[PDB]
């Protein structure tokens, strides 16, 4: 009615195909165009090659789009920047603007979870940010998480933000959290945080049933798992953090806040490590959508 | 059903779906004086009517929770005064319990006004993170109820007596969307100006309005903060609100004032010590948050 | 469905009879075998004698059982401490993984709620943790009670604890909060906290009233009372304090973190008292399932 589902999208849901929606954000806001269309294409074709559908998720002149069209791709992406930064709370100022609009996380989430997609694929979620005693600066990505059943497939947490709060916050929102293969919770650009996962699972098989028990409970809180960057491509942990204390320092004193941050941030890390953080970014999240849609597709089997 | 009572007016008003706004009812028992508090009642109801809306005064009233008083409610409520239990959605079955007289604070009249189908209620301010709350945790259900309530709230902002920063960051993390009608500064409840940035920005009633509907539209179960600046005739700016609420909050805390007697204890002093202009300014923003809210409200029903 | 319900639990439910959720972490992580099992008969039995029927719930291979068989308590009570700590973020996982599972009272107040459960007898209920400001620890307790209906029956919150935080984060997630026939919030093992109740509530039928009053309003938001524990049976607060001071001070120097604090410091707060704490926690569970019995029973004379 008001939600414009791609043909391809809503086939393999009435046929309980496998599905991975994907957020537009990154496409946005992430990388400079051309290549953020390059790399979105490229997900889903990860996708797509692992035996899942890909649902990206947009708001195009006021319409929610789950799945895009390659037309309608290329149009979000030649946009690049100007397209508004869209979390959950936004959906509904961006389709009464009749605006254009990519999703974050708790904006994806939310359109994923309302047309039954049960697999979202991410490169990282947001979290507590740094000093938030002081600011209560938290993602809605939490929040949301917490209040809707779906798996969210991360590579964990950026450095940027409060490891530690963040897995403390997502404990009491009732998220279930678990690292892939290793007992140590991975920080997106590198594959080492410092903290231990409070849980684990072992291969895209043991994903799948902890989500389907999830959804026969009909529990009404969502899962996190974190894959840790394949190994060969985590960035140095001394060069990501010197460059994320200087950007944070940045963020301060030119009152950066809201939901300008994360961006600002990210890009800002990306510029003093000289490619090396976008790289690792651009790593984790193609091997998200392998371990994404393997785990997607395992689930179909299941059900 | 068998448990609430809806006046005829608002019953019809919800039946046919004529413009309706809802309104609390402790700014009438524990936010104004027994004379004001009255009056601006009064002239609050007549505003939202003379612009199309229905308002629907929210209270319980001998256990029994009424959307929508009479002009008779209405005086009975507000010279019971503080004998009323100032109540917040976590009270509400505990009223009920007891056959209590209870006036419903933000949380309490969102979940009235929600369960009825009223998309627009009109307050003042709305209650926020509280200063010093890294060791308190001193934080409003208001926020936590409007973060699940898909309901529009029109407020004149938050009161500096709180931490607007916080709040605001407290809002985001719940999934409020929050507008600042008509400015790029949210506003700050008796002034204009807080210091911070609005999220995002509305400009005019129908704006409002198509952004409730999408809302509704979509199903979600979040609700929406429209702040509106008071008018720059009624601000209290001038007036050293800031030093005020400072001191206030200072005697406060020196005399042990706590719990449920504190804003009334600094609505008091500080309007004792802006010689009138604090309590001036409530009834202004009150009055234009009223008028803004209804012409939100008749807008939404043209396009529902 | 995927929840098993006991023959008598089935039928009490069916017929309108009073019912009491009853968790079962103290049976695997309160005492040794098989003095673990002849308490859990007690206070079961105490649930029986005063007019309801008592749902232990619990995870086992599998399966979530609300309402044990006296095989399946004995079950729990061999398996001991080898049980997992199950809150609600768990469950899927355990379920998943065919394990047995110890629910805590975010985990049991979902199964009870779910099968339309209205009273739940604990001891104590987790909170907000001390120093909380700088590391957001805070149990899934308090935001699961924020969201599910049904009445949580206590001895308020124990003092290695952030009471007062505790107190304010619960009205912030609009749970009303009551002391039994007292203006004092009680504190677990002893009966004063140093903290005024919120609310008070002065019998199991007025206990009752309210939450017929919260059913009937359907508000998606639960209850608890605490209920102090008998003034015979109360732990004196020095003796309590000096032991709980050294244990908070213990875990600190241990890095004791997440869903281990509490089992931790409960343990050890036994050990340095003597047996005292864990003598009076099981007086105040005692106490907490004759009066949840009662207000249960009256719940269902009013309904
Ligand atoms: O490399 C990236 N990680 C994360 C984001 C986005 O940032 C959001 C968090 O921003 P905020 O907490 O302001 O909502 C996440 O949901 C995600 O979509 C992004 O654009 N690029
Ligand atoms: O003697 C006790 N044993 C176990 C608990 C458990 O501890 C939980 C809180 O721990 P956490 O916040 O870490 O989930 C409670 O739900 C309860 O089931 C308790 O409170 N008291
Ligand atoms: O959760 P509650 O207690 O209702 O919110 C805190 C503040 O919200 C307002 O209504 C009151 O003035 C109170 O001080
Ligand atoms: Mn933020
Ligand atoms: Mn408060
Ligand atoms: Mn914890």
């Amino acid at each position: 009615s008001l939600v414009k589902i791609s043909p391809q999208v809503s086939e393999a849901l009435s046929n309980g195909r496998a599905v991975v929606a994907l957020e537009s954000t990154i496409i946005s806001h992430g990388m400079p165009y051309p290549q953020n269309l390059q790399t979105a294409k490229e997900v889903e074709s990860i996708v797509r090659e692992n035996g899942a559908i890909p649902a990206t998720i947009a708001i195009l002149n006021g319409v929610p789009c789950i799945g895009l069209s390659e037309e309608e791709l290329e149009r979000l992406a030649s946009l690049g920047k100007s397209v508004q930064k869209t979390a959950g709370r936004d959906i509904a100022n961006v389709v009464a603007t009749r605006g254009n609009g990519a999703t974050t996380v708790s904006a994806t989430l939310f359109f994923a979870s309302m047309v039954g997609i049960q697999v979202f694929v991410t490169g990282g979620i947001g979290g507590v940010h740094r000093h938030a005693n002081h600011s209560m600066d938290i993602s809605s990505d939490l929040t949301a998480l917490g209040r809707t059943p779906i798996a969210v497939i991360s590579a964990g947490v950026a450095s940027i933000l409060d490891i530690p709060k963040t897995l403390e916050y997502l404990e009491t929102q009732e998220v279930y959290v678990a690292a892939y293969k290793s007992d140590e919770f991975p920080a997106f650009f590198t594959e080492k945080s410092g903290c231990k996962a409070p849980s684990r699972v072992n291969s895209p098989e043991d994903c799948a049933r902890v989500i389907d028990a999830n959804m026969k409970l009909n529990r009404q809180a969502g899962i996190l798992f974190a894959i840790p960057i394949p190994k060969h491509h985590s960035a140095a942990g001394n060069l990501i953090e010197s460059a994320t204390q200087r950007a944070l320092t940045e963020a301060r004193e030119q009152n950066v806040t809201g939901n300008a941050e994360t961006p600002f941030l990210l890009a800002r890390v990306n510029e003093l490590t000289g490619g090396t953080s976008l790289a690792a970014n651009i790593a984790l999240v193609k091997n998200n959508a392998l371990i994404g849609s393997q785990i997607a597709v395992a689930l179909s089997q299941l059900m």
